[PDB]
């Protein structure tokens, strides 16, 4: 049954519950952002309102067929009215399109769900500054201190600086990177850039990339691979098997190839820095996996929740165990006794 982690009280509204069919009692459904635990459900046969950012209603428009009847995009930043209640929709810093919804309750409660966001100080002067939030229902994916990981920038120039080296040496390696959803575009499009060249992909991800709203993306990306040295594969193709395999099909154009796979944290991020990373190499194939991650490390999580002073923090990932949960209360406690509230 839908959890209750994903019901807003003192409204008829879920978010992100799509997969339960009709959930009795709901007269909105929000969807955060375009991603596959989050949408699941949504198809050209659903018929109740939704309500998300302008990029996700033409995702869910364009890859889903969902009617445009019922898809009610909203602007950013801006105070809105749903049934009746006064909502804002603010930019997540997760991938395209993602939002964090504000609920301000008809009894004077206001609450914050941040669906998957990546935490950052920029947020602390958004409309969020301007009233008390009571209750927040918070994206808890990497809520455990080990969790450590560079900035997007840090990781950026490392990507950018390796790729331009490698090709620089050597003009005929090809540089492939993975996806298996939207998010993460910087890593592609930032080492096409430095390269001069556009990025290659299959005809699905580039109708998936031209819906979301990026500036001159007409002249950043393409269908033609054979007019491309750099080109976008599935994640699962990002192996010396699916690689191999790759270069024969490019006819001799290429004799090496420097592959990215942008992973979430990775237990070398205890130890190493961003500077000492070093590739897997077989033959002339090499594949570096990066730490680019659209979640808040740890210490993002906590000064974001130092700053908000929460009466009430209600997890949305990694709730399915005791453990986990045990863990993450133990946190929030430390966090609230440090910071007084
Ligand atoms: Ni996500």
């Amino acid at each position: 049954t839908c959890p209750f982690y994903k019901k807003i009280p003192g409204t008829g509204f879920t978010v992100d519950a799509f997969q339960y069919g009709v959930v009795e009692g709901c007269t909105a459904y929000f969807l955060t952002h375009f991603h596959s635990d989050h949408y699941a459900g949504l198809s050209k046969h659903f018929t109740f309102p939704v309500y998300c950012s302008e990029i996700t209603g033409n995702l869910l428009k364009n890859k889903l067929h969902v009617q445009e009847q019922y898809i009610h995009p909203l602007p950013l930043d801006t105070e809105c009215i749903v049934n009746g209640v006064k909502v804002v929709l603010l930019d997540a810093n997760h991938c395209p399109g993602a939002v964090m919804i504000l609920f301000y309750l008809p009894n004077g409660t206001v609450i914050l769900h941040t669906g998957d966001f990546r935490a950052d100080p920029s947020m602390e002067r958004s409309l969020l500054a301007d009233q008390k939030v009571h209750m927040l229902y918070l994206d808890t994916t990497y809520c455990s201190p080990e969790y450590t990981f560079p900035s997007q920038q840090e990781v950026i120039r490392f990507a950018i600086n390796t790729a331009f080296e490698a090709v620089t040496l050597n003009p005929h390696a090809l540089v492939v990177c993975g996806t298996y959803s939207i998010g993460k575009e910087k890593v592609f499009l930032a080492i096409a850039d430095v390269l001069g060249s556009k990025v290659g992909m299959s005809q699905e991800k580039y109708k998936t990339l031209q819906c979301l709203n990026i500036p001159e993306i007409n002249s950043l990306i393409t269908t033609d691979m054979c007019s491309s040295l750099v080109h976008l594969l599935p994640m699962m193709q990002i192996n010396f098997k699916g690689l191999q395999s790759h270069l024969k099909k490019c006819g001799g154009k290429y004799n090496q190839i420097l592959a990215f796979r942008p992973t979430g944290w990775t237990h070398s991020n205890k130890f190493t820095r961003i500077a000492d990373v070093i590739p897997q190499t077989k033959g002339n194939i090499s594949i570096y996996g990066i730490p680019y991650s659209e979640h808040s490390s740890y210490l993002e999580m906590k000064r974001f929740v130092q700053w908000l002073k929460p009466q009430k923090i209600i997890p949305t990932v990694n709730v399915g165990t005791w453990k986990s949960r045990s863990t993450m209360e133990k946190y929030f406690r430390e966090w609230k006794l440090e910071a007084g509230y």
